[PDB]
């Protein structure tokens, strides 16, 4: 069994085991801060700098993964709260799209919406051009902004958020669980061929992206995750 | 929203919060025992007191939860390592099965393995008569200790035990990903309908059992768990 | 340590970690009324279903606790606004007193106005029977409506009132600061030794009352609670 | 009545309502970041610019008040977490004492540890010098961070802990409610006569500091204040 496994109670923009993209930095007090609240669609991105093989070519097996990690979201005067938070998987060559617009794209599609990735979103603003729901939603992304299902939620400014993702290779299942501020979890899973949409080895990491006045503070403040590959 | 949420990072007899069942005992360390070492057929389960109401028969919603829990399993001289632990749901009034040989049973079914609940086992004996694959597994049961699906796991006697469920709601998946001694995680997914399976009003909690040859420590060490159910 | 703790941002009729007694009904928006406006002596009480362990025998300890809550009481034509709302403590096989004449009793006396409880109450109306000031109060009630102490208060009709209340188990002090309408402050706090005046187990929760004349629209909104019992 | 109230959902070094002192610094995520890990003995304070009045030579009344605020203390390698932060009331002129050593002073006190204040301290540091506990703890302390008492607590590196403070003017109690991370709370409670100890005028705000091997991350994330002074 081929097992990646790490843990991040705090980050340090100096440690190489992580790729910073675009405008993201690294706060005093260890958070990864992923958007520039002073830059016009700014779209910041992190990466966990090992590939992770989530498939094999020789037996064909998938891998399985948990992972937890916490964010933080807030307001900021004087602009629309946006455009939210992605966690994603996708090729180990991903970079931010060229010519991004961020906005609505989250920093990992083009203006369309599409791109090469898998993720979970935490939308905070609703864009007709991708079908976004009418509210705040928790969206599961296939090469697609233009989610493959959502469900409703709440962006709570300045609280800080808990997600736990469960990956069942044999199910291809992908479930989330997302523990609010008022004490609520919020569900959403969905059945997704990694193998089938993803390469042998990938990345994966947190986008964040804002526009002209779609802005708001972007954190990621700690991220474990173990992932099992079976080789027998 | 109607949430029920609670986290035990250790346990206490007294504590009216939990209902135990059997041969359950507290040690000092804040752990508990689930069955007695030196009983014949032993069957220990302890229940969070208070009823959970999963789904409502008024507007047929069906909750979602996030739950997580700690446990280990360790050999004695000179008994058979046996049997294992059960999480279940089931019915509010739910009792250790009468006349219980406990055994394969893992203290919730009858001696032909049937019974009324739904749980997630991890279990450390082969029981031909419940057609167990041949090795330690972990099991998603809906009223039988004849799994609706395994996966292969190993128990090793005095690690610490990781696992987190999830279950979706919507899709009806419960998910579980457990963490091993060597840090590999083993995951297992299976689409169960909670509605039509359990009464709208029911407990969860821990049940393990012995033979009058296979005995072991079965430990339960911390428990959280959030259930929301969407009241609109 | 042993904790109880949760918290409702509303409620739901149905919930199995809530007890209903008397008149007490769950409207639409999800807040609980305590008053049936068209009952001559109307009590309607509402505790948190699971007994809370304030104290051990056995260690001696006992617990501190945080809670917050959020109430509304609202004129009605043509009755006299009355009778008010009371936080409190009873033995966990508490009831509402058999023969209860409602009104200033708050449905947790008799006609005397003595019981066995502690609460905090919110008193809309002078009883001279039972000493209260002349004017609206705040007051620490010990086995008696006779309050141990009271403070000025207003109740304003249609008004959401925000309480928070401190118990430290070490200097015996309950604490309550409630937040009225115009921003000010109103706090009481006394010495109360809850080991020596209640049972280990115990319920709390809110009650209201009226009598023939005096009704009004007594209404808990939200409530968050958090208690600790130290085991070691 | 003469009141005063306010809250911070985020804080910004360009804003007027608050005064820094010492090596404090606000982030772009808002937060407010007491000590600078990268000086000796640093120490950094922020005050309430409004000095609140707090009790009255003409009446000789005395305000009651209700406050809470929510922290973050987290680790840093490779220095030792200390030393903590206070939150406290002094003389409207208060400003850091000269050639503070910073430290086990929290920036409060001189190197003997006395001073103009009176606080409630939240130490992650054992000064013998100062007669602290053997543990983490939160303290009562008036002119002195030789606490007039302190209950054991536990600092846990990177977890938000929410405080709610209410002072009863009338019996001059000060209580504390603390939310720890494992979900228990805590409190202390203490008799503390402002009138005596304080000027009629006063600022309230936070201070913490570090020494050559004693550093951590300082936050200050949010704070709802009212005081309601009688008049009459
Ligand atoms: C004319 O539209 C551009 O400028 C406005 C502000 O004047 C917006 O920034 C708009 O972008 C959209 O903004 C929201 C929030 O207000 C959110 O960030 C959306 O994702 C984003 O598309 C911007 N247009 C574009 C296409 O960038
Ligand atoms: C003749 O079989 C009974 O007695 C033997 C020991 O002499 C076993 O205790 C056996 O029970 C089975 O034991 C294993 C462990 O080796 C495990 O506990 C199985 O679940 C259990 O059935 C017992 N027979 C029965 C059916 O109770
Ligand atoms: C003769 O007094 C009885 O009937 C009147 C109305 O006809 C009142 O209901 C009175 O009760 C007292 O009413 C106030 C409100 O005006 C408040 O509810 C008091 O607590 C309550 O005692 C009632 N007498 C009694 C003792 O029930
Ligand atoms: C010789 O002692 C001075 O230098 C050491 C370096 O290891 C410490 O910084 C020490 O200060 C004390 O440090 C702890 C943490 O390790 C905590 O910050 C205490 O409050 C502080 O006294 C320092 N001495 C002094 C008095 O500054
Ligand atoms: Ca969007
Ligand atoms: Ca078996
Ligand atoms: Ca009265
Ligand atoms: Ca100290
Ligand atoms: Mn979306
Ligand atoms: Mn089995
Ligand atoms: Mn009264
Ligand atoms: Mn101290």
């Amino acid at each position: 069994a081929e097992t990646v496994s790490f843990n991040f109670n705090s980050f340090s923009e100096g440690n190489p085991a992580i790729n910073f993209q675009g405008d993201v930095t690294v706060l005093s007090n260890g958070n990864i801060q992923l958007t520039n609240l002073n830059k016009v669609n700014s779209v910041g991105r992190v990466l966990y700098a090992m590939p992770v093989r989530i498939w094999s070519s020789a037996t064909g097996n998938v891998a399985s993964f948990l992972t937890s990690f916490s964010f933080e979201m807030k307001d900021i005067k004087d602009y629309d709260p946006a455009d939210g938070i992605i966690f994603f998987i996708a090729p180990e060559d991903t970079q931010i799209p060229a010519g991004s617009i961020g906005g609505g794209t989250l920093g990992v599609s083009d203006t369309k919406g599409a791109g090469h990735f898998v993720g979970v979103e935490f939308d905070t603003y609703s864009n007709s051009e991708y079908n976004d729901p009418p509210t705040d939603h928790v969206g599961i992304d296939v090469n697609s902004v233009d989610s493959v299902k959502t469900v409703p939620w709440n962006s709570v400014s300045g609280a800080v958020v808990k997600v736990t993702v469960i990956y069942d290779s044999s199910t291809k299942t992908l479930s989330v669980a997302v523990t609010n501020d008022n004490g609520d979890i919020t569900t959403i899973a969905q059945v997704v061929d990694l193998k089938a949409k993803l390469p042998e080895r990938v990345k994966f990491g947190f986008s964040a992206s804002g526009s002209l006045g779609g802005r708001q503070i972007h954190l990621i403040r700690s991220w474990s995750f173990t992932s099992t590959l079976i080789t027998t």
